[PDB]
């Protein structure tokens, strides 16, 4: 039985980053974990449906076009949880412009069932001054306000899905200059 | 079917105003909303009981009580939604003396299965100078940490319905002289 | 029916100590509580397993067998219910290396089926410097921004477990030098 773990982080806070280097650091351990992005499951069903051109499009979509989606990725994702062990880089809520919405809802974890939600942050002002940093997404520059409230909300949502599953909500903090401490930090936890 | 939004704020941050100036300006333009306010509908009952002579009594009755025809008017508030959309004017959490009452236990909240949970915040300054200046209501002049103490709990208990139904929730603010900013941003979120 | 009250609190803010104090002046009044410390009645599965030698290596447990053992100890305290008023010392979230684990998740919520939850809260400052003094345990020596982060992760549980079972959510200061004082509230709260 595989363990599956899953990432969450706003935009701009390095969840991405610390997964690919937390997984080759396993690797060279002779660990194996597979790394899959939930929003490029999601992308790869609405770009074929020619709902969306890229992958920030996704979140202004019609909510109950985003929940459709949202659940064939959750199952694609379950399945390869079958055959390896898994990290899924997501979100804990998503910021559409109807609101937070919630990115493992109740249905959609209890098909991952994950074993742990990680939770990466560090302070508003170094995933501002981050997001002006690439041009390679369409990030939201929002407020420093608005990515409190989001991490706020985000770590609301995470403690409800332990309620609901039992999994352990792990907060890693991923501070300018600092990404090694957290790749250890997740290492450990990883064990 | 018939669309079903949840407008919540505490005491004196406007949820009412908000929901009352939305439904207008929506009539301008022919958009039907029939607002409800959840605790006219619970006052009605407890006064044909004989518990309470005002609605600001309610929230100091027992629990047990509170949860008994809270969950009536979940009930009635539900049929409603079968003949018109509906704003459901209420609240996240509820504050009673022996604590925090959530506004949409489970039961009530898949009764009313909403699309939108929507949050009007502001500071709990301005929170706390409306209260006093509001003739129409008996509003608890509490300090300004217990405002900010329940605009914490309201958001965590609403992302936890957002979690258990997939309603968005929205965070909109209403600040003092700028209500029709806030009634633009709902306006814009039901559309 | 049977009061079922739970007090939860992060190490060292005293809500073992509120407990005893408040059980104590409610014999002088006739009211009889029991007290049930929910890692006490874990400590017996587990030391009878021979999995731990002391309490504080319970959390550091394999998560599988922890729940295991959380299962039943939720199973032999909702028993306890049925024969008398109970107030269970407890935590809302336990701080594990993989993370917070709720300490009431839905399956243990739902057995215990609790009237009211209480929160304890001071100053980090005043729970960080109690564990300085205290060789009952070799207690942990976090960051006063650890402390508040795990009452952050305690208000956001508590508040799902209201919004699952209707409990009200109850938070109570236990200041240095007035105990008593706390004592007094959360007396009033049960009567
Ligand atoms: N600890 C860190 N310190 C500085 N920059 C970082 C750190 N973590 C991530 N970044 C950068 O922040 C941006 C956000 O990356 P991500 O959200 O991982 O896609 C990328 O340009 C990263 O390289
Ligand atoms: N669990 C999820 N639920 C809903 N939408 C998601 C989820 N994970 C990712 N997305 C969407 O996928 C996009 C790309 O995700 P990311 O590459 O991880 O920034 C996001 O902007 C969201 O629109
Ligand atoms: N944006 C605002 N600026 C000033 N006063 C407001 C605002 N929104 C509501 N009020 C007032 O604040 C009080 C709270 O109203 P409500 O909660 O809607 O009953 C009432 O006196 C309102 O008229
Ligand atoms: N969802 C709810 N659940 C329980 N009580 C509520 C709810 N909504 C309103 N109430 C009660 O109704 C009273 C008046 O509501 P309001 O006029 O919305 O300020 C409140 O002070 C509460 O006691
Ligand atoms: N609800 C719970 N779920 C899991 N472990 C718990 C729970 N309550 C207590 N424990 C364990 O019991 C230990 C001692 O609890 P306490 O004496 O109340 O601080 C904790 O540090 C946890 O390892
Ligand atoms: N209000 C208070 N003021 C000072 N010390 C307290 C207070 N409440 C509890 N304590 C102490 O704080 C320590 C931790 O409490 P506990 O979590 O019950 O183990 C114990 O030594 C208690 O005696
Ligand atoms: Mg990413
Ligand atoms: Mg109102
Ligand atoms: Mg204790």
């Amino acid at each position: 039985k595989n363990k599956v773990v899953v990432v969450t982080g706003v935009p701009g806070v390095g969840g991405t980053t610390l997964t690919q280097k937390t997984i080759e650091k396993l690797k060279e351990e002779g660990i194996e974990y597979k790394m899959v992005n939930f929003g490029t499951v999601m992308f790869e069903v609405a770009k074929e449906e020619g709902l969306v051109e890229d992958r920030d499009q996704m979140r202004k979509l019609d909510p109950d076009t985003q929940k459709r989606i949202q659940k064939l990725a959750g199952r694609k994702i379950a399945e390869m949880a079958k055959e390896s062990n898994v990290i899924v880089d997501t979100h804990s809520t998503v910021k559409t412009p109807k609101g937070y919405l919630a990115g493992l809802p109740i249905w959609v974890l209890e098909e991952l069932n994950p074993d742990i939600i990680v939770i990466v942050e560090t302070s508003s002002d170094e995933i501002l001054m981050r997001r002006l940093g690439d041009a390679t997404r369409n990030r939201d520059i929002e407020l420093t306000s608005d990515i409190d409230e989001h991490q706020f909300m985000n770590r609301c949502a995470a403690m409800a899905y332990g309620v609901l599953t039992g999994a352990t909500v792990k907060i890693i903090k991923n501070r300018d200059g600092l990404l090694d401490k957290a790749v250890e930090e997740l290492i450990s936890v990883l064990k």
